[PDB]
């Protein structure tokens, strides 16, 4: 399971610790939002070891903001407040493959 936010606050709490934390910004509209559901939640699966977060930009537009997503489904890395990785697309192997290499 991949824990859902609340606001911005929860994702820069998320950002601030030291350790990768993977975000799933996506949005409940979009087409292929529900790829970064499965696996982002597989990549925990191999690694629960990161935190697993997820939002929708259709709940929380402004946090989209505060973190730069605006593609969609997107997928933030983050450590100790700064980030760690970028991507805007469900890469099943090469994302599992990211999470580890930022970790």
């Amino acid at each position: 399971m991949v824990t859902q936010f609340k606001t911005a606050s929860e994702f820069d709490s998320a950002i601030a610790q030291d350790k990768l934390v993977v975000v799933a910004f996506y949005a409940t509209w979009c087409g292929p939002c529900k790829m970064i559901a499965p696996m982002i939640e597989k990549f925990s699966e191999q690694y629960p070891q990161a935190d697993f977060y997820k939002l929708d930009v259709d709940e929380l537009g402004d946090v989209a903001q505060k973190n730069e997503v605006s593609a969609m489904p997107t997928l933030l890395l983050f450590k100790n407040g700064k980030e760690v990785a970028k991507v805007v697309g469900a890469n099943p192997a090469a994302i599992k493959q990211a999470i580890a290499a930022n970790a």
